[PDB]
């Protein structure tokens, strides 16, 4: 209905439908997204901060290095 737990984010257009938990968009998180130009938009419909986890991870990914470890 007007409640809905998922996410808030956008990705190319596509506004993210994945289902939210304990991960959200604060202010500081922003920045982070600011200095990478991302394609990471903000759904002003449910006028919420929630995220999928998926998204979550998606924005730490960007804080480590696409070189694996042992
Ligand atoms: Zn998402």
């Amino acid at each position: 209905g007007s409640y809905g737990q998922s996410c808030c984010l956008i990705e190319d257009g596509e506004r993210c439908v994945r289902p939210a938990g304990n991960a959200s968009f604060s202010k500081r998180v922003q920045k982070s997204i600011s200095q990478k130009k991302l394609k990471l938009d903000i759904d002003k419909s449910v006028r919420h901060l929630y995220i999928c986890d998926f998204h979550k991870n998606f924005i730490q990914s960007v804080r480590n290095k696409r070189k694996r470890k042992t």
